[PDB]
């Protein structure tokens, strides 16, 4: 029998393993040829599986390289000009790879070029809250200063756009030990933590969901025309350089200034973390000096897009996508991921040669590109906009399987925890101590609800990854899951290595997933998701988990409004219109899903589908939010000062926020309300599409 | 039998002629109680005559109306202030209306209030190209001067825009016998010409599709946010008004400065058409002053929505819809169109009660405020924009039904060329000369198309009418069909009595239609389209069509920029890839067709009738044209120069628009390839939409 145990019985931990070790031997740079020979190896792989048809997709945008014979570093130079200490020019390679060539040393990507010299400013994470802190309560001004600040909390493009908006010429970035090297564990190649001379790569843009910087809201294909560099999206306006704690210890031990304002303030370097400006008397005619030579180029990237046509609803696309280009080995990011997808499509294409077909079409994507902003996604589905929202049922992602071995982590639309919850119950636990047990029962012991007893912790999506496009512009319902750490007892902030070069194959098998079992896992999630999506005859999604979760957002925006009582009070800032159309949703999911469980009638059940299908889809408005035109979900954004977290009823949110120093509060509540009012219009234009139809 | 044939036959001209009678004995003036009591008059009608819901839709937008105890006037001033000369206060009533209260006196809708004094400027009808020739060619400056402009040509918003962009502090609009007095015929009442008292009413304003001024993108429902009235939409920022042509030639015979450039500047009357500025010597001294005192006020207006639940596909929606309000009697606009749906709205109902029903859900619409900007059908498809775009078939519209007694006029989308054409040849011409003969027959001989012998014109749609937001905005395919006049032999603008006081039931029983046989072809023809479109099997639309005509757009844009050979080859402008796309769509239209006609598959079915649904969505650009977010659509936009008429490849039209007068040439022809490479990737990827699934 073809169905969802004889799928994911198929899928094999020693395959992923294989997969793995096969992707992981050489760097995949996006735009260069070893990445696009490893897009010709799927694509001929993918084919070989049995699916129907598997092509490249291209599109030629821009990306950021280092100059190979003019190499960025940081100074320290005195008075003379001499510069007297220099950071590394590579991180030291792993053991065994110390030959490897064409490893890209540490820089971030769309930095402009630029040789600033000044005095330093610490800015901890440079998150708002640390830019408010300096020049609201420290009176410490950034202007024409080069910024040091550490890597965590946030993405490290709203660390740029900060630094920018305070006057900074320059920013240093860099990983404390503090957030990158957990207590008692080795440095690799001897335990998972960042060694002193590890550095984390990373693009620094602040695209909002554009796509390529010089085609927003278009293709970049072959005809495509191109934004000058001086109107492109999201590129950031001052030189800026990643470090390791080695150097960083250089930089950071002779700043003088201000004391840090607090204890948060404090890493775990033995050095006083001192707020500058400027260094300690001794020392303070030196200055430091960044020299940044990387170029921006327009580069040709590669999509690899596999199709099983479906037996039923052909047009109908479920997706599972995922990204292949690293920044180095990838043995974490993305490989771990993509090896999953690839035994997920070998499993499917297994069922497809015995004469099995899913119900709908499934689409499989390698995108390319992912590192540099999301590209490949985003050009693919400009390209595809209308076949998509038309047609597109559910988003699955598919990056790094793993960042831990502890449980179970699942961020996704209220639409599919319903799914999720039956389908983890199905599953066996991999965890030790859980034997015999559902990974449902270890994740919820390991995980529990914030909200609600017996039941394990979904979040919401956020951004920094290839959903972006899918969910948040087009309105696509979207999930990912992975194994994740233990949040309580691990207070670094992803995995260490992350974007290293000690990202490996070794590190995997070594220290995080030895027997597989913990990606076997992942792809039974992820595979299982896919294929109960595609095969389902009534689409796997409960609207009334969405009516929960809107009164949950709506409950916590007025809690943050109503920390301004007088205002309310004075500019009649009411609520009530968001709270009846949570009411009137509630009502009217609850009606459908009556209707949904007691309606032979293909019509019916299609009209019931496509009502399914298109709930997602009418949280979009097609204006988008404030100046972030290709945020669409008036539900979910990125938040505007953490592209990795999302926010609920984001343009309410980014309404009030900070607006008791506004300087003209009529205008700053009159937007308030609204904002109030296209959340209110768009939750009940939501529940009406879920209303008989005539 | 209960098919076509059925419904058509049970249309009655006795029945279209009684509804006229009962529409148009007093006034319907958007936002007044009478305009209410009609909405319940024809909501209790449509749920008599069968139809399964009908409801209210309210919404309160910004209206205008002058001030009943301040009267809107224009004067001759002398010297001293005297007023030697005003303008009429009201027109003469017609014989047998005298006492008839509640006629709104002439004004121009959203006027602004002012007092302006100056001298008079002669714009001929205000045109783009009629400033062009005063300021460039002339040399006259129309700065702080008052204009006056006859009407006719383009639409009275975009004289007024234009008029505002010259500097003007007000204009004055009236009517031309050249316009609006065919030879040979008598004024009304024994006749259906313009007499000297007569007056235009209308709004002046340049809303681009936005709906409520106040509201732009979100319905104005209860609790909805307005703008305050400095950042409305479309609102003039100086005073107009206008008058008849006997007030007219008072204004004008005084005239002096430059005699008209040549011909196509003078008008009928017996006066010079001297451009000015000011009046002749012995009359320098004198002015003309404007007197406008009519008020904004947000108002409640009332759209009647029935509904008709299809037995098959009661989630597809086939619209028929036209507007209520009048800005008087309304005896051509809009009430010939009301008795026509009305009497359509019988027929349905009598099918339903004998147990018939649609395969489609049918949607009546009864608008409210057309005659203000078309607000009451924005509101309602902003507030029902999902069902729209998710379900929408088509939108056939339903204002006036005649504008003569000669010929159909058909504006569509290409889509519908087919089922137009087919139906027309099954219905029976009402023409004199052409008895016993098809409607295709004596439409084709009487209006034949310019590119194709045997066929009859088919126009493009334009705006200023209540399909704009349907077809514009969210891309349902549309259309519209009347009865109109020999243009050939008939050089005035639009019908003569539009919009003034005798637009009555006796205008249109003894001069245009006393049998009310034109009526009820024109009901045959809307009802019939209506018909076919919900209830055909596969929807009757040929994809083959647009790409007829997109290849015929391709070529004239081309042509137009190709007026400017050197700059496209400094700047290497190229149209390859548009009609590269124009192509494509050509191939793969021709493969959908062979599929789609030799395809029991209910699930191919409507798969393929989706691809036929979203084939017009699919030109939808949801960044929308420049400056002009709420007009979508990349083929077809209302000209930017006339909101009537329409323009093909509109974003490329206006790029090219007067280039040679840009400052940089660089910028304006980059502007123009952006536009070429926006269009081509949005045929390519309708075309997409047409390919096989998966
Ligand atoms: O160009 C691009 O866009 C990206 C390209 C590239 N993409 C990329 O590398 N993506 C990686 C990114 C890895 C990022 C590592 N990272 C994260 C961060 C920090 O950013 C914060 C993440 O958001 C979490 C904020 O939540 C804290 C408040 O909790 C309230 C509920 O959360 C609402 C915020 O939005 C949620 C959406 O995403 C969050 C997912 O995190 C799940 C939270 N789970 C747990 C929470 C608590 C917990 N516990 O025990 O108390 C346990 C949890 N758990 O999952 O077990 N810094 N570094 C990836 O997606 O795998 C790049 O980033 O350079
Ligand atoms: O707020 C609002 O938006 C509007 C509210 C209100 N709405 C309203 O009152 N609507 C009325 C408006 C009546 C307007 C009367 N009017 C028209 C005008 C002039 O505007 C020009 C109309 O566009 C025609 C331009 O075509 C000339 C170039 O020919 C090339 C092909 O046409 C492409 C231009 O776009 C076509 C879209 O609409 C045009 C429909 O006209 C059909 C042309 N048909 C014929 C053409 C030639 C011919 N012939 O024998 O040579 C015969 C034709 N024919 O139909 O038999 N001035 N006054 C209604 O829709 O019934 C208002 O206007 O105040
Ligand atoms: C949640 O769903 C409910 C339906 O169960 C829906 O209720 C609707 O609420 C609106 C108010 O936003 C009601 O609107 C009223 O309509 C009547 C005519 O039916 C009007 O006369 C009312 O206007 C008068 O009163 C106003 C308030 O004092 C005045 O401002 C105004 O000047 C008038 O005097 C008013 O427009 C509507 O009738 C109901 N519909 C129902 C009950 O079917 C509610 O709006 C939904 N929530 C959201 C956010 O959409
Ligand atoms: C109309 O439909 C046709 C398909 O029948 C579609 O043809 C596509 O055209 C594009 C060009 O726009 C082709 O793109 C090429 O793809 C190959 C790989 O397959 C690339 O190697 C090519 O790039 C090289 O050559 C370029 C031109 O000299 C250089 O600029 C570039 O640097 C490279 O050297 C190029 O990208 C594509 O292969 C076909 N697809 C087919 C035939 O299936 C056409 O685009 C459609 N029209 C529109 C407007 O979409
Ligand atoms: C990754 O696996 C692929 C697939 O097995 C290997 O590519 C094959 O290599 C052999 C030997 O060179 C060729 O004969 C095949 O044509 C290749 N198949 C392809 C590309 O589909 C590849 O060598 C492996 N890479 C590593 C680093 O182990
Ligand atoms: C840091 O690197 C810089 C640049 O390579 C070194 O400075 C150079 O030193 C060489 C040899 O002494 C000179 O010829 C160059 O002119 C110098 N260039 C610059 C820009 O100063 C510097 O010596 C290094 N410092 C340390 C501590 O290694
Ligand atoms: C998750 O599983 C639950 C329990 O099986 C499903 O809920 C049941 O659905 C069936 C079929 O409609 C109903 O007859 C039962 O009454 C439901 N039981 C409940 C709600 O306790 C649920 O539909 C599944 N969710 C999915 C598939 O998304
Ligand atoms: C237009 O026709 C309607 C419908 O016949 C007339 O309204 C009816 O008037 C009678 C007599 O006053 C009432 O008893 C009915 O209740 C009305 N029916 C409705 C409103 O649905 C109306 O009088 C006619 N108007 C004119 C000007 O002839
Ligand atoms: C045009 O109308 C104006 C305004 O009503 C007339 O001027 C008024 O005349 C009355 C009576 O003579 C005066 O008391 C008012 O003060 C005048 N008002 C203004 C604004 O001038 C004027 O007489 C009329 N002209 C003609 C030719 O009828
Ligand atoms: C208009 O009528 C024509 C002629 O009947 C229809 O075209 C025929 O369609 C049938 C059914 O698919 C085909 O078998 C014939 O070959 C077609 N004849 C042609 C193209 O000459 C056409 O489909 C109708 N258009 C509509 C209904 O939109
Ligand atoms: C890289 O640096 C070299 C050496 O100084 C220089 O010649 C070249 O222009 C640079 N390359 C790029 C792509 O800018
Ligand atoms: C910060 O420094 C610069 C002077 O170099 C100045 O332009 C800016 O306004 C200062 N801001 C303050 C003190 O808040
Ligand atoms: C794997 O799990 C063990 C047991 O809790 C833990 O000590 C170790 O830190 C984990 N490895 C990683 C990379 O988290
Ligand atoms: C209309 O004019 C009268 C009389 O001069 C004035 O009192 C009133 O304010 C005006 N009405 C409006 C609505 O402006
Ligand atoms: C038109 O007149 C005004 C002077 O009142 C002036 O400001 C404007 O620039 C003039 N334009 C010309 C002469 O082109
Ligand atoms: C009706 O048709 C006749 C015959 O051509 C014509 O003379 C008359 O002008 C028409 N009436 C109108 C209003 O066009
Ligand atoms: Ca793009
Ligand atoms: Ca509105
Ligand atoms: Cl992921
Ligand atoms: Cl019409
Ligand atoms: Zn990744
Ligand atoms: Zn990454
Ligand atoms: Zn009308
Ligand atoms: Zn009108």
């Amino acid at each position: 029998k073809h169905n969802m145990k004889a799928f994911l019985d198929e899928l094999k931990a020693e395959n992923i393993k294989k997969f793995l070790y096969n992707f992981t031997q050489i760097p995949h740079l996006a735009g260069t040829e070893q990445n696009f020979q490893l897009a010709k190896q799927i694509q001929s792989q993918w084919k070989e599986f049995g699916l129907d048809s598997v092509e490249l997709a291209h599109y030629d945008v821009l990306l950021s390289y280092p100059n190979k014979t003019h190499p960025n570093y940081i100074s320290i130079i005195n008075e003379d000009g001499n510069e007297i200490f220099n950071t590394s020019l590579f991180e030291p390679p792993p053991p065994g790879y110390e030959n490897v060539s064409d490893i890209v040393p540490p820089f971030s990507a769309f930095s402009p070029q630029g040789m600033p010299e000044g005095d330093l400013v610490y800015v901890n994470y440079a998150r708002t809250e640390d830019f408010f802190k300096l020049e609201r309560d420290m009176k410490i001004n950034c202007s024409g200063k080069i910024v040091i600040a550490r890597y965590g909390k946030v993405f490290r493009g709203n660390k740029v756009k900060n630094a920018q908006l305070a006057g900074a010429k320059g920013v240093i970035l860099y990983s404390d030990p503090a957030d990158y090297f957990a207590p008692g564990v080795k440095s690799y190649p001897d335990g998972w933590n960042l060694p002193g001379g590890g550095v984390q790569r990373g693009n620094i843009l602040n695209l909002n969901g554009a796509g390529d910087p010089l085609t927003p809201g278009y293709p970049a294909n072959e005809y495509a025309y191109r934004r000058g560099i001086a109107e492109a999206v999201g590129l950031p306006s001052i030189p800026v350089h990643p470090i390791g704690y080695y150097d960083a210890q250089k930089l950071l031990e002779k700043m003088g200034g201000s004391a840090p304002p607090d204890s948060s303030w404090r890493g775990s370097l033995k050095v006083p973390y001192n707020v500058g400006p400027g260094f300690t008397g001794n020392f303070s005619t030196q200055k430091v000096k960044m020299h940044i030579h990387s170029t921006n180029e327009v580069t040709r990237i590669y999509n690899v897009i596999g199709t099983l046509r479906g037996a039923v609803e052909p047009d109908r696309y479920v997706i599972l996508g995922g990204h292949r280009d690293s920044w180095v080995f990838g043995g974490i990011d993305p490989q771990s991921g993509a090896a999953v997808v690839h035994e997920i499509v070998r499993s499917f294409g297994t069922l497809k040669k015995e004469g099995w077909r899913p119900r709908r079409t499934i689409l499989f994507a390698s995108w390319d590109a992912e590192e540099f902003g999301l590209l490949g996604s985003t050009e693919w589905a400009e390209e595809n906009s209308r076949l998509l929202q038309e047609r597109g049922v559910a988003y699955i992602n598919a990056d790094s399987s793993i960042e831990g071995n502890y449980t179970l982590r699942v961020d996704c639309t209220p639409l599919m925890y319903s799914l999720v919850h039956n389908l983890t119950k199905e599953l066996k636990s991999p965890d030790e101590g859980f034997e015999g047990k559902s990974l449902y029962e270890s994740w919820t012991k390991k995980s529990p609800s914030p909200e609600f007893s017996g039941m394990p912790r979904i979040s919401k999506l956020g951004s920094g990854n290839d959903f972006e496009v899918f969910f948040q512009r087009l309105g696509i319902a979207s999930g990912r899951a992975r194994y994740t750490k233990n949040w309580e007892t691990n207070k670094f902030s992803g995995y260490p290595l992350y974007h290293s070069v000690y990202e490996t194959y070794e590190l995997v098998e070594k220290f995080y997933d030895p027997m597989f079992k913990y990606h076997l896992t992942v792809a039974q999630v992820r595979g299982g998701m896919v294929f109960e999506l595609a095969n389902s005859i009534v689409q796997p999604f409960d609207c009334r988990d969405y009516a929960v979760v809107l009164r949950k957002y709506a409950d916590k925006i007025y809690s943050i409004s109503m920390k301004h009582p007088q205002e309310m009070k004075t500019y009649s800032v009411s609520f009530d219109s968001l709270f009846s159309a949570v009411k009137n949703f509630t009502e009217i999911a609850s009606k459908f899903s009556e209707r949904l469980q007691d309606f032979s009638n293909p019509i019916v059940l299609r009209m019931m589908n496509d009502q399914l299908m298109f709930l997602e889809r009418a949280f979009i408005d097609p204006l988008g939010l404030p100046d972030r035109p290709f945020y669409r979900h008036v539900i979910y954004a990125p938040s505007s000062h953490n592209k990795y977290a999302g926010e609920s009823f984001p343009g309410i949110y980014d309404a009030l926020f900070d607006i008791e120093s506004k300087v003209d509060p009529s205008k700053a509540w009159g937007e308030v309300k609204r904002q109030i009012y296209v959340a209110a219009f768009t939750v009940q234009a939501a529940a009406e599409t879920l209303s008989e139809v005539a």
